[PDB]
């Protein structure tokens, strides 16, 4: 009855999530854990990187620019998903924009974990795999950035969350009343309240053996916030260090605050 409505909401969010994101954790996992057709080309070095373009400025700049484009693309996909969450589109427009700008990076860092393994990260829609060591190898400050996302992913991946779990979790992240500058907090919190209940039910049904997964997943939010803070502090270095490097408008607007 009450639980049925929550199950329906969970089903809804899963459906929109599959439609919203071309690459899912199930696809990512099947490519990473091996499948002769799904196997990715691996870039661990400059020669492999050079080879990679044929199969799929500066090496550090070109790679960093590739990420930028990817992040812009993710923002667009996350923005469609946000539109799907019941009640989100009904909120004041300014708030929707505010939720989107604060929410989107946390979601992005969360989704990236599904592509990550301790050794590496999937690229080009799973077509390629880029090694963690190579990314670290890159000259400062570009090389440094990845290290926090890998550390998060290995821990976050330990939860063994399903794609349906993730979808509900990403909705909870987007619908956060705390965000700075929100005109109305109450309509947002009610939706979040509904979503948190759906997550709780989903986690217990989906991982009945797993104990206090809900609380552990909620605690995970702190690590996302920290990741974002480091990233922003790093973006500031890049702008000074390279006057020639250019940041995408969509990305720039969200960062500015
Ligand atoms: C890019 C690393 C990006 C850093 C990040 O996690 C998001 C924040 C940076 C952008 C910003 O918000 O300012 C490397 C990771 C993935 C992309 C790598 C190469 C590009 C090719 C494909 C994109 C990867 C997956 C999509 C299929």
């Amino acid at each position: 009855p009450e639980s049925a409505d929550l199950r329906a909401l969970a089903k809804h969010l899963y459906d929109s999530y599959i439609k919203s994101f071309p690459l899912t954790k199930a696809k990512a996992r099947a490519i990473l854990t091996g499948t002769t057709d799904k196997s990715p080309f691996v870039i661990y070095d400059m020669n492999s990187l050079m080879m990679g373009e044929d199969k799929i400025k500066e090496v550090a700049i070109r790679i960093f620019q590739g990420c930028q484009f990817r992040s812009v693309e993710a923002v667009q996909e996350i923005t469609e998903y946000a539109k799907s969450i019941p009640g989100f589109v009904n909120l004041d427009l300014n708030d929707q924009v505010t939720l989107l700008k604060y929410g989107v990076h946390e979601i992005i860092y969360t989704m990236l974990a599904s592509l990550m393994n301790k050794d590496g990260v999937l690229i080009s829609e799973g077509q390629g795999f880029m090694t963690r060591e190579f990314l670290k190898s890159l000259r400062k400050p570009f090389g440094d950035f990845m290290e926090p996302k890998f550390e998060f992913a290995v821990k976050f991946n330990a939860l063994e969350l399903d794609d349906s779990d993730l979808a509900i979790f990403i909705a909870v992240i987007i619908l956060s009343g705390d965000r700075p500058g929100l005109l109305n907090v109450k309509p947002i919190e009610d939706i979040q309240d509904n979503l948190l209940q759906a997550l709780e039910l989903q986690l217990k049904l989906n991982h009945p053996e797993s104990s206090q997964l809900f609380a552990k997943l909620l605690q995970k939010m702190t690590d996302l916030r920290q990741i974002v803070t480091e990233h922003v502090q790093l973006l500031q270095v890049i702008k000074k260090t390279e006057t020639d490097m250019s940041l995408h408008p969509l990305l720039q607007e969200i960062y500015k605050d």
